[PDB]
DNA sequence: CATTAGA
DNA sequence: TCTAATG
């Protein structure tokens, strides 16, 4: 957590970068496990030879800690720091769409800044364009403040549209955090669940309300379960509008919810953790269900849920009010 | 780890 | 179809 620090925050940068800048998934993979073992050893790595000891260390990243290690640096690490076009792909990355593969194929094409992909917006994708018009706005955050304005406003049409809708907005939000990066919207309908053969428009209803009243400005990708989109905050009685926000809307099985809330709720931790008791309490929990093992080794049968309460009852533990589900 | 766009 | 990108 800290005495190993520099040796895997380094490694990750290595990592990182060999996927990213070049092709290399097994470097890359590579990479990681080793920041992975590396992180977990109890001492202090004095020396290569001693961190090679490890599993997946080697001559390859062994070398690197003696280095590391040696002197406050490493040039490799240096150099792509340096890197021109390395730096580049890092960049153009941050656009909402642009990806590694796309990232690359552009930088070959000249395209190296934020500029550049302006001149050809045309190259760019709908997402991409999307993207390129948000940049700002997306790279900002989101105080709870206004986490509580664009939640009221949702949970007011999901109701207007039909009443017996359900939605929430889960996520750290949820969690009672600050400042949120999207908002995470949940959503079901008993009308859909685990059989009843869809009704997509159960999605499409909704979205088409939120634009309706302008919520929803754009749409980055809809689906019949997953709304992927861009909204905003009526820019008020003048002199404030407010920066364009991502928004993601999905639909579920009323069959499936609770879990599916508890879940997307996290923190990623408290889950695991939640989880890893589940396995003691003969239990299994996942995204969808809480089946209860069988001791032949595995088992099946998806206990019934009404509840983030049953979910608790079934394992045996103190509900956790969301606040802290921090871990 | 599943969903969507896209080409 | 497969492949890239978000989450
Ligand atoms: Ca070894
Ligand atoms: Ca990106």
């Amino acid at each position: 957590e800290t005495l190993n620090g520099g040796i895997t925050d380094m490694l990750t940068e290595l990592a990182n970068f060999e996927k990213n800048v070049s092709q290399a998934i097994h470097k890359y993979n590579a990479y990681r496990k080793a920041a992975s073992v590396i992180a977990k050893y109890p001492h202090k790595i004095k020396s290569g030879a001693e961190a090679k000891k490890l599993p997946g260390v080697g001559t390859k990243i062994a070398e690197k800690i003696d280095e590391f290690l040696a002197t406050g640096k490493l040039r490799k690490l240096e150099k792509i720091r340096q890197d021109d076009t390395s730096s580049s792909i890092n960049f153009l990355t941050r656009v909402s769409g642009i990806g590694p593969s796309a990232a690359r194929k552009f930088v070959d094409e000249g395209i190296k800044t934020l500029e550049d992909l302006r001149k050809n917006e045309d190259k760019l994708n709908h997402h991409q364009r999307i993207g390129l018009k948000y940049f700002g706005d997306f790279e900002k955050r989101i105080p709870r403040e206004e986490m509580l304005q664009m939640q009221d406003i949702v949970l007011n049409e999901v109701k207007k549209v039909d009443s017996e809708y359900i939605a929430t907005v889960c996520g750290s939000f949820r969690r009672g955090a600050e400042s949120s990066g999207d908002m995470d919207v949940l959503l079901t309908h008993p009308s859909f669940t685990s059989e009843s053969t869809k009704q997509p428009k159960l999605l499409h209803q909704v979205v088409e309300q939120l634009q309706k009243v302008h919520f929803i400005t754009d749409t980055l990708s809809k689906g019949e379960t997953k709304f992927m989109g861009v909204c905003q905050l009526p820019s008020k009685n003048d002199e404030k509008e407010y920066p364009h926000r991502r928004i993601d809307i999905r639909l579920i099985p009323k069959d499936q919810y609770y879990c599916g809330v508890l879940y997307f709720t996290g923190s990623d931790i408290f889950n695991k953790n939640m989880r890893a008791h589940a396995l003691e309490k003969g239990f299994t929990i996942n995204e969808y269900t809480i089946r209860p093992l069988g001791v032949t080794g595995v088992a099946g049968e998806p206990l019934p849920v009404d509840s983030e309460k049953d979910i608790f009852d079934y394992i045996q533990w103190k509900y956790r009010e969301p606040k802290d589900r921090s871990e």
